[PDB]
C-alpha cells in the first residue's frame, strides 16, 4: 500500500564546504571544479515503513518522527557533512536517518542545487572575482535523486540513484527545421524550414555504477555544469530537424563524454516564438513574439545500448 | 525504452455543454450536478509507440502527429462533445485519437477543470444568479486522468483512469492536536494540544468499473464537488490527531459513501501557523504568523481493504 | 528627496475579531457584515523622517527602528485592536506608532485582506455552516491603504486614505461587443458584435471623510463585498461597448450607491479569450483559448462631478 | 482627471540590431557593448488625452486606437528602429505614436530587457561562445522609462525619463553588521556583528541630459550591466553597517563614475537567512536557512549634491 510522509522545501546553506576538485575538463566545458564558498541546497525528504501505520489509522504519533525534526535531521548532517557532491549528501543524510530510525524501512530524497554566480569585485585598483559577494541565480540547476531501503537481513541498498540538471532554457537564432510532419484535416502548423527553436531542457542521468555519484573518486563524477554545455555545443553544431533529433544527438555526445553513465533521460519543451517580421530592408534579422500558452514537450530516454 | 510526446497547457472552453443531472446524493454535499453553461478544460495529451522511434534517431518526421496538430484535435472535439464530464471527454478524445492515427499504441490524457463560479445580478425588480456573468476562481478544481492503449489485436483498452480533486487548501482554527511523537536530539516541536491545522489536499480516486467515470448514468459518478464536501465535513467533525489521522477518516468516509469506489489517495501539505500572541484580555482569540517556507507532507492510499 | 523604509509580507491571523455588523444594505448586494472569526490580513509599513538621514549617509543606526521590530508592532497591535475593519486597524498602527517613535515624521500603511471561505458539516443530524474549518480563497481580496503625517505642531494628521477591492476575474459569455474603433495600417483586429468579455478588476475608493473608512460608525462604512455585488451586477445589466464603457458604469453606480464617496478609481485588465469554433450543431454552444500574453488595460477614475 | 488605456506584456524579439559599441568603461565593469544579436523586450504602453473622455462616458469607439492596434506598432517598430539601446527604441516609439495620432496628448512607456546570455560551443576546435545558441535568464535585467507629452504649442517633450536594472539578488556571506539600533518593548533582534547579507535591489538612474540615454553618442550612455558592476564591487569592498549605509555608497560611486547621471534611486529588500549552526569543527563554515516571509525593504534617492 501507498504510505509516506515527510518534508519539502527545506533549503539549506552552507559556507566553506569542502571544494570539489579533480573533475577533468572535456572539450565542450571548462568545468574542473566548485569552490563551495557557499553551497545550497533544497531537500525534499519523504519516508515509509509499515509500522507507520498506527499513525494513520489510530492516531498513534509513538512511531512518529515529526517532519519538523527531519527537517533539523537535514540541516544538523549539512554542518557535518565532510564530502563535496549534492549526490554524496544525499548518502550520507540517508543512510544516517536510516541507522538512528530502525523502524524507518524506505526514504527517498531530492536535492535541487540553488545556484550562485560570482560576480566582479576592484581589490586595490583591479577587477577580479570576488570570494565574498554572490549572485542568486534563478536559472538552471543541478539536482540528484536517492532512495534507500532497509532489507529484511538489517542492511541498507540504494535501490535506485538519479543526478540531473533543471531549468535549461536555451534558444538557438537559425538553424533550425521542422518539416515533412503529417499534413491532415487537423494540421494548421506550417513549415519551416528556418525557424529559431526555443526550448526548455531537464536532463537526467544514471550511473552504471553508484559509487561514481558521490564525488569520491572525482575522476568519475559527472558534473550537470558539464552536461549543461554539452547541450548548449551539440545544439550550435546541429541542423536540427525538431527536438526530438535534439536531444537523441545530446544525450549520444553525453553518454560518448561519459562511458560510467547508463543512460541519460530527457524531458524537454517547446515554446518557439511566433514570427511577426520575416525581412527588415539591409539587414538579415526578424522580430518575433511570444505565442499562445500551449507548449510541446517530448520525453525520451538514450542508453548505451543505442 | 522511454519514448513520448505530446502538448501540454491546452486550454478550452466551451459554452453550454450538456447539463450534468440525475445524480445520487449524499449526506455531506447538497452537490446536484452542474449547469455548464460555462465549461473550462486544461488537457495535456502524451503519445507514444514504437513506430515514432526515427523521429528521435533519423529526425525523420514522416509519422509525426504535430503536436500544434494535437491542440487543434482537442479543442475540435470539446466542440462537438455530447457528454457531461472531464473524465468522459478524455476518453472521448483518447478513443477518436487513436482511431484516426494507427501508428500511435498509447495516448495519455490528463484535464484540470477551470473552475468558475455564480455570480448575482439585479435585474426584473429582484437580485439572482446571473446566466451570462461568471468569475474565474483560482482555488480548488477537478482533474482527470486516463491512459489507452492499442493492443495486438487492435481493440482499445483503458489501462488507467483516475479522477481527482486538486488545490483544496482548509484551516481549522481549533479542535487539532499533534501530541506524543519521538523526542529524541532533532526535536525542537513541542507538544501542541489544540493547534490551528492548515491543510492542503489533493485527493484522488479509482472506480471499480471504469465506465462510471464517464457520466454516461449519473447514478454512479462521483463528483468532486461531493467530495470536498466529505472532507470538509469530516475535518470540522473530528478531534484530530495528526494530519495522518485525519485523511485516513476522510478517506474511509469517501469510500463508504461511494461503494462504486476500489480506492482513495490523498497528497496533503501542512501549512500550519506559528502563534505569535496565545492571550487576549477579555476573548478567546489568538494571533498567528505565516511559518517558514519548509512544509511537511503526507500521501497515503486508503483501499476497499478497510 | 525620496528616503523610506519599512516592511513588507507582514503577515497576521487573529480569531475572534469583533465583528463587523449594522452595515446600510444596498439593492445590489445582500452583505450584512463579517463574523470575523478568522481575520487575515497582509501589511506592508514605510516610514520617514529627516532624521533617518545618516542612518543612510554615515551608517549610524541610533534613531533606526529595526524593520523587525515593526512586524512585532503590527503583529502585537492586531492583538489589541477593539476595532472592526483593516482600514481601521491601519489607523490605530499608525497613530499608535507616530505617538511611540517622535523621531517619524510620516508612515504609510498598506492592508491587504487574506480571504477565507465559509466551509459546511454535518452534525448533530443537520448540514450548517462551520464555525472552525475555513477554506483559503486566492481569489478577490479587500485593500486599504493610509498615510499618516507627524505635522510641525506634533499633531497627526491622515494625509491620504484610500479602500479598495482586488483580484476581481469576470467573463460575461455573450451581450458585448467592441466596433467602431480606428482601423487604419495597425489594425489587424476585427469588429465584433458579440464577444465573451473577459476582465481583471481592481477598484478603489476615497470618502469625502476619512472617518467613514474605520467602521467605527458602520453604516457610513463601504465594505469591498458590496462593490464587488455591483461589479457583477452591472457587468450583467449592461450591453457593453468596450470595458473603457463597463467601468464608467460600474464606477456611477458605485458612487450612486454610496454618496459618502468622493471618488472611485479602476484599473482594469482585458484578458477576453480567441474564439475557435463559431457553429456547434443543435446547440447554441461554441469553443474559446487563451490568447497571446499581451493583455489591454484602463485606467479611470469617476468622481461626484459626473 | 485620470483618464488612460494601454497594452502591456507586449513582448518582442528583434534579430541583429545594430550593435551597441565605443561605450566608456569604467574599473569595475569590463562593459565595452552589446553585439545584438538577439534583442529582446517586454513592452508597456500607455495612453491618455482629453478627447478619450467619450469613450468612457458614451461607449464612442471612433477616437480608439485599439490596444491590440498598438501592439502591433510597438512590434512593427521593433523591425524599423535602427538604434542600439530600449530608452532609444522606446522614444522612437513614443515620437512615431504622437506623430501619427494627434488626438493624443500622453504617452508614457515602460521597456524591459528579456536578458540572453552566452554560451559554450566547439568551434574552429576549440570551445568559444556561440553566436547562435543563447540561454534566456530570468536574472537581472535592464530597464526603461519614458514620459512624452504633447504641449499645447504641439511640440514633443520628454517630461519624464529614467534608465534602470532590476531583479538584482546579492549575498554577501561575511564583512556585514546590524548594530546600534533602537532596543525597547518592540525588539527582539539581536545585534549581529557578522551576518550574511542578502538583498534584493532594483536600481533607476536619471540624466542631466535626456538625449544621453539613447546611445546615439555611447560614450555618454551608462549601461546597466556597469551599475550591476559597480554594485557587487562597493558590496564586497564595504563593511556594510546596514543595507541603508550599503545602498547609499553604491549610489555615490555610481554618481562618481557618471558624472552626466543627476541622481540614482534605489529600492532595495533584505531576505537575510537565518543561521542554524554557528560553529563547526575544523572549518570556517556555517549552516543557515530561509527565513520566515517577511521582508525588509528602503528606497533612497542619491542626488550629485551628495
Ligand atoms: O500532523 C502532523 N504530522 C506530522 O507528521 C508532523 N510533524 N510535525 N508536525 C506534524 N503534524
Ligand atoms: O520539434 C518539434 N517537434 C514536434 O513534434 C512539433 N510539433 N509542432 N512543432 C514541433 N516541433
Ligand atoms: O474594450 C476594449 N477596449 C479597448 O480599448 C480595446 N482594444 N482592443 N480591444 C479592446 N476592448
Ligand atoms: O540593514 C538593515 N536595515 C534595517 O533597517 C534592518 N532591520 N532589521 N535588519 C535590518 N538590516
Amino acid at each position: 500500500r501507498v504510505m509516506y510522509y515527510g518534508k519539502g522545501d527545506v533549503f539549506a546553506y552552507r559556507t566553506y564546504l569542502k571544494p570539489l576538485t579533480g573533475v577533468r575538463t572535456i572539450p565542450e566545458s571548462p568545468f574542473s571544479g566548485r569552490d563551495h564558498i557557499l553551497f545550497g541546497v533544497n531537500v525534499k525528504i519523504s519516508v515509509g515503513g509499515t509500522k507507520l501505520l498506527t499513525s494513520f489509522t489510530k492516531g498513534d504519533n509513538s512511531l512518529v518522527v515529526a517532519t519538523d525534526s527531519m527537517k533539523n535531521f537535514i540541516q544538523k548532517h549539512l554542518a557535518s557533512y565532510t564530502g563535496t557532491t549534492i549526490e554524496g549528501f544525499l548518502e550520507y543524510v540517508a543512510t544516517s536517518f536510516l541507522k538512528k530510525y530502525s523502524h524507518i524501512e524506505k526514504i527517498s530524497l531530492i536535492g535541487e542545487e540553488i545556484p550562485f554566480e560570482t560576480t566582479f569585485a576592484v581589490k586595490n585598483g583591479n577587477r577580479a572575482a570576488s570570494e565574498l559577494v554572490f549572485k542568486k541565480s534563478r536559472n538552471e540547476y543541478a539536482t540528484a535523486y536517492l532512495n534507500m531501503v532497509r532489507n529484511e537481513d538489517n542492511t541498507l541498498n540504494i535501490t535506485e540513484q538519479q543526478s540531473g540538471l533543471a531549468g535549461l532554457q536555451l534558444i538557438k537564432v537559425s538553424g533550425n527545421s521542422f518539416v515533412g510532419f503529417i499534413r491532415d484535416e487537423y494540421t494548421t502548423l506550417p513549415e519551416d524550414s528556418n525557424r529559431p527553436l526555443f526550448v526548455y531542457l531537464n536532463i537526467k542521468w544514471k550511473y552504471k555504477n553508484t559509487e561514481d555519484s558521490f564525488g569520491t573518486n572525482p575522476e568519475n563524477y559527472v558534473a550537470a555544469e558539464q552536461i549543461r554545455d554539452i547541450a548548449t555545443s551539440v545544439f550550435h553544431e546541429t541542423e536540427t530537424l525538431s527536438i526530438q533529433h535534439l536531444i537523441y544527438l545530446i544525450g549520444r555526445r553525453i553518454l560518448e563524454r561519459f562511458p560510467q553513465l547508463q543512460e541519460v533521460y530527457f524531458e524537454s519543451q517547446n515554446h518557439t516564438w511566433d514570427k511577426i517580421v520575416e525581412e527588415i530592408p539591409e539587414s538579415e534579422g526578424k522580430v518575433y513574439t511570444e505565442p499562445r500558452p500551449p507548449y510541446g514537450f517530448q520525453c525520451f530516454t538514450v542508453t548505451q545500448e543505442d
